[PDB]
């Protein structure tokens, strides 16, 4: 046994699941905002020899030798994020380690706060994410309102908007250590400023959690929130287009010095995590690199031109929007004015090889037939998609709808829709017709990424 | 721009980093006993297009749509785990999801215990993890010393054994609700029969973290904690010889047992985001892989050949911690030497021979280790034998030696770095012990890719 | 050797004989009250009986559990005590003992509210109370921009609820609205400085709706409430604590009275009292509780409940005679036994106020109002009723406590207009002879007044 | 209606319990060790127009005015307070505020600790106090377990003292904040040196709470905890035979000072309580003057010399004690080598008028049915009792324990013997008979305080 054998002749059976996934890949309308397609370069370094190689502690002061290599690999990724964000390295720092978006949200937390100091985050059916503190009526959800204090904040439901005015009432009654500017599910830009005009009125810290924009803030398209926060988070695999990893980045310097750096790098090891996956801080260093480019500026302009076409092409096909538009790479639709369901909307649409997530709208009543989709244009921009294709994206979303509204018509509950959709011969005749003419669409396109895997 | 485009073209200054720690894998002789090399295989899954995919929640239960193939994935390597370790479906489940170790571990805790309830694992510098609780004097160190309450177990230092006695002491009075039964750097098996029933008395949970002899339990070549655990965490790094993750076994069925909901929901969604589908397809590699006879050879060998490094260096005059080993590691008690692990460590470094400085209970300064901790997963993984083995050790010997003089040559320890460094006559023995080092491993297979 | 040198200590002697010291300052201490107009609102003078109780040989026994369920032995005659003020706790709050328990044991407000919360939460659990500078107590959850003040803020995360500035009532409203939000465990209905009515009716819809435990602190109006002169909080709250010394007029104590038996029963009971022991205390202070129970006897005769409404009767004489005077009234008017006056438009603060008022043996204290730019600098006087109702002062009186109270505040005036910082001001007061000779003057007048009446309790201590 | 009128007076019910409960100590042998007999002069002041003032804060920084001579007499209860534990006010202070002992022992870990920071203290059936932190296998006990993480430490089972050594290789384990030397039933002196030893390795606070003991302390009859610790708590109504109350000492002044003061006053007030008790004050100040005096030297004295008294009785008639004898005002007995348990023997006696209390010996197997009595001197003393009115006390018990051994021998379960003692018409004419001499001999003796309540 030399473990140079390659994984189509030595685990046939992996092989052709990863086969599959690539093809699935390719034939589908892939519509999930917070994903994309990472290059073959970054994912050549994630599966790399970095993978063998503990280095736990920082470059020049690890717990173990052998780390020159690993040591130049991940200043240069500390380098080239900074470079991506236009930082000044004596303004600004970053910690590669953080193993996604997750764990980066808690070593933020862990830096700065006490065990149930306070959090306030957009609350998740409002459109923010579980690490923003989320909790419900009947239990504690995300660790991060276990371990500290979180009050959500809300959208005007009128407007689809934060409600930057409830926000600073409650955040006076509350008083947050801490408050997170950042969305899962919003079409607009946030008001940093306001949000930073409140954070300093509380004295609380910012932190923007920039995961589903970064790519855009990097390619200069949306306005940045390092210009009003102390900290920022983000993933690595969202409209960044790298692999799965996280960063955090913090101010350091003068404001009488910053504090953060040394309490982040300190929660993040020894405090949450063990080893670094170097292999991962390879990836995202290459990415990084590619986002700094004219080609990458170009992606994040068409990402932003191909969602508004997408927004448009659903207004006036009658469809509605959240906050009646967007700003960003994302469209929030709502589908009740329709008489569908995004529950609903969200089984027939895959199964005509079309990824979307049903999506909390407000005034919604119940949470298992939610009125939305959430539906986004990184990762088909990614294909070299134009807004005349995203048109054709909406073409057959609507086909889609249609098929879902006559079934809704012959249906009583959520599971006798989804049964009809296999069952009825005829339903899944026009499915069938319909999914066939969207894989020969998408198959069209280019893939980035390996040829079969 | 087709994001088709290969490394090596498009970002040769990458290509060039990735390449040089090629090179410094293949020429070193690495004894990092948590280190292994990873087959190409597991890499060739970790490095695909499975990084693409967000798919939040469990089979058949996740938040999205077109999660057929991750579903397929996610299920065969829980199928994979449970097989590698001769377990049945009826009595155990496993959550692949973990990010790595620590994340493993905590997950365990948020889901078994309320914020602050007590813990009790192995001291740091007695031979446990960060993530078992570890605090010091001065500060909380480990999240798990934050969110909850540890309270450390000791050996006894005048058999360097895990102090069975007194941690059933302890015990009774701290009232812990978990109890961990794992090291990072322990020679000896656990005796986890012992855990169980000091566990059973005082009503905590028994949870082993068995990462570092994870390999050796799946080959059968050492006795497993599931006949004795409620949960068991590992990585799949080390003697597993996969890709960085992280593994959660809990019992399940009749006792009914009531861990299997709250270590999935503690999981995701309470600690973790999306899994890396990427990592979970790697694992499953490597997980067939430790159920065949090859890998019950390796392992086999591991353990000759952790047992011929320590019978070496007892015979020139080394003393180990315990004794022996009965494991894949050595624990190196460098103290009647007359050279520290600190010392140690960098002059091996500099000759291309990677270990780490270890504490030894018959230390002075508890800011400078006298002890190296030595392991037999990696070079084993290379076809190192016992005979090669011994050839590590009189490498080791020689650059001890030098240490030995520059440490009469020199003060602090800064002063014997700098000098390992600066010194003419000390940078000309130490690149002639290394040019010998280095082509000897060189002659060995590695595993992996050839070049990156 | 003669005399006191060959006599032998019994611990029977006098106060008076054997510390001559203390016993001077005791005299001190009730010329001062006698003298006085007392207008703390949860000041009150306690029954010579109550003291009798309150300064007796219970003090000497240990019986740390509850009546048939002690510790120790000999507890026969502390179990019928103790179990006889219980029996004239929910008599003198016309509760039927079948729906409703009573503990007896805290020694004093704040261990009462510590104890429910120590009780019925969890450490770190959510608790909603007025705002401290809105009318709340400490105990309700208190903690400012800078620190965390109240151990109920330390031990459990608070959040405040508000007035309504311009109305200066609760803010029902958005007491709701962020409930949601917070989600609290429990929520405090009862104040410290409120003049209005609460609607327990409204606090026990928005505990309903976010299943939080509705918590009445009824210690300044508990007197009012017994004696049927205002609404009850019995009828919308479960658990009611209150003090025994302010308008219940009894000796220094806490009550936490709990709903119990079929609500499926409530399980209030067995958590309260083990939360007051073993969890909190230690040996009750028997010889409060004997003291408590004779005053609860009296809170249930016709007397009390004249008196009582005498109270309401005098805090409105003194609003009224205030608004006549030009002063402002936060709320614009009292419907319990105390008034919160707003000094801001007259041109003086409640700092400045307060410290001429104490000069002249007129005792309030300052508080702040709706809009204060200050905390240094309140706006505003809390005035109460309930003391010199008890020494038989009835409206025409205390339209005379306004007039001298009009006097100081028009010293005051002066004073402010010839010096600048609070500090100067309060050594002006001092050290210029002509405030000093005005102030003597005043002091004169209101103290020949307030000694003419009757006073509750021993003659001379 | 004047509230003028007497207790006897206007409210007759509970004027014949206050004589009933008067009558009742006069008649019996009190030998609870935390009790005595206040005096007169102290109650005058308890029960007093000093009720009727709220003073909030501390002298001369009250939140209300009309504070004079409420603060005058606070200051001179300090004052007193220094003076009878012989402490220089350049280098200790004193809050008097304390409801009880629970509330003073809570004050100084909310002034000095986090939330669920570590606290050790003597367990509970080994001698400890509740507020001590006690937890039980199955439940948290005290709220100074609930708000704080304590560990016990234990007594040698073998000799019946504290295990000092165990007490030091465990609190370098477990790492305690704030150590607590003090106990509810232990008959030795403690070694407050090598507690301080211990306190100073780990880097813990020493608190001595010297509640039972702090009589004999101020008397100088037993060494002094204040040598060897900066914190000391007590209560007022044992040893020192005052009102119920409590007092924090503290450290201050140069240690760089110490920062005792500030904390310790700021939690008890405002966090922990509100109004002082200024009548409870008052009353303190009294027995605090009386404490300075060569009489109350005599008494201790005499409390020191008939404890040791009743206990060489106790050993002579065949009985055992826990650590083999007593240096302080109590003993505690072992029953076994006689054949009767506390339970049986606390409710026999209780029944002849001598009111003593069941105490857990080493070895115990059920706390339902413990091993021993906890019997003090200090009430008895307080009536004039020397060492042979302390041996006829002994005779007394000897003949109650012969009826529990009677009564055992005819009856089963413990109700089963709890119901004979009232209705085995023999047992109940012997009990009568024993009662009658008890009550005899005790109602001889002189009594502190007032005639009839
Ligand atoms: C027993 C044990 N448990 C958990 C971990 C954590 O794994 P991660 O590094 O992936 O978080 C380690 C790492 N120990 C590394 C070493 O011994 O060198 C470990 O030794
Ligand atoms: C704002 C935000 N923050 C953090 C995360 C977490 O990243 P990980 O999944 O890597 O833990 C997400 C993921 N959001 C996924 C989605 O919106 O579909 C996110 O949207
Ligand atoms: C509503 C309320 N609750 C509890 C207390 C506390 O009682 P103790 O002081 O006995 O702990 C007060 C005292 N407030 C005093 C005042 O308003 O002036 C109070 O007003
Ligand atoms: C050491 C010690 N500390 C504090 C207390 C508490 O005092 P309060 O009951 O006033 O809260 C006691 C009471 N122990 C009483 C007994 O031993 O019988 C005590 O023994």
């Amino acid at each position: 046994w030399t473990g140079q054998e390659s994984l189509s002749d030595s685990d046939p059976e992996m092989w052709e699941l990863l086969q599959r996934e690539k093809d699935r890949q390719c034939r589908g309308l892939e519509l999930i905002a917070s994903e994309n397609f990472c290059s073959r370069a970054a994912l050549e370094a994630l599966g790399s020899c970095l993978n063998n190689k503990y280095s736990e502690g920082y470059p020049g002061k690890r717990y173990y030798g052998g780390a020159e290599v690993v040591d130049e690999i991940e200043l240069l990724c500390q380098r080239r994020a900074l470079e991506a964000f236009d930082l000044d390295p004596a303004q600004w720092g970053v910690n590669v380690q953080p193993y996604s978006g997750s764990p980066a949200n808690l070593a933020v937390y862990t830096a700065l706060l006490q065990p149930h100091d306070r959090i306030m985050g957009l609350d998740l059916p409002d459109g923010g994410h579980l690490t923003h503190g989320y909790m419900s009526d009947v239990k504690r959800i995300s660790a991060t309102s276990i371990f500290f204090e979180s009050m959500p904040y809300k959208l005007n439901p009128k407007t689809g908007l934060i409600d930057y005015n409830q926000l600073a009432l409650t955040a006076r009654l509350f008083r947050p250590r801490l408050i997170i500017a950042g969305t899962s599910a919003y079409a607009r830009l946030i008001d940093y400023a306001r949000m930073r005009e409140v954070c300093d009125e509380v004295k609380a810290h910012l932190l923007a959690d920039m995961a589903h924009i970064s790519g855009l803030v990097a390619a200069k398209v949306i306005p940045s929130p390092f210009k009003h926060a102390d900290i920022v988070t983000t993933t690595t695999h969202k409209t960044l287009r790298g692999a799965r990893s996280g960063l955090i980045f913090y101010r350091k310097g003068v404001k009488i010095p910053y504090t953060f750096e040394d309490r982040i790098n300190f929660a993040v090891f020894p405090s949450l995590q063990g080893g670094p996956h170097n292999h991962a801080i390879a990836a995202v260093a290459v990415a990084l690199k590619q986002a700094c480019t004219p080609m990458f500026r170009e992606y994040s302009l068409q990402v932003l031109k191909n969602a508004r076409a997408m927004a448009d092409a659903l207004l006036e096909r009658g469809y509605s929007l959240v906050s009646g538009g967007t700003d960003n790479h994302l469209v929030l639709v709502d589908l009740r004015p329709k008489g569908l369901d995004g529950a609903r909307a969200e089984r027939v649409l895959e199964l005509v090889s079309i990824t979307a997530n049903k999506n909390t709208c407000p005034g919604d009543r119940s949470a298992i037939t939610p009125g939305g989709l959430r539906l986004g244009a990184p990762a088909l921009t990614s294909r070299q998609f134009r807004e005349d294709d995203f048109r054709r994206v909406v073409d057959f979303i609507d086909e889609g709808v249609n098929i879902g509204l006559e079934v809704k018509s012959k249906t009583a509950k959520l599971q006798d829709f989804k049964s009809f959709l296999l069952k009825d011969s005829e339903t899944s005749q026009r499915l069938a017709n319909l999914r066939q003419r969207v894989e020969q669409f998408a198959r069209a396109f280019p893939m980035p990424g390996f040829d079969e895997h």
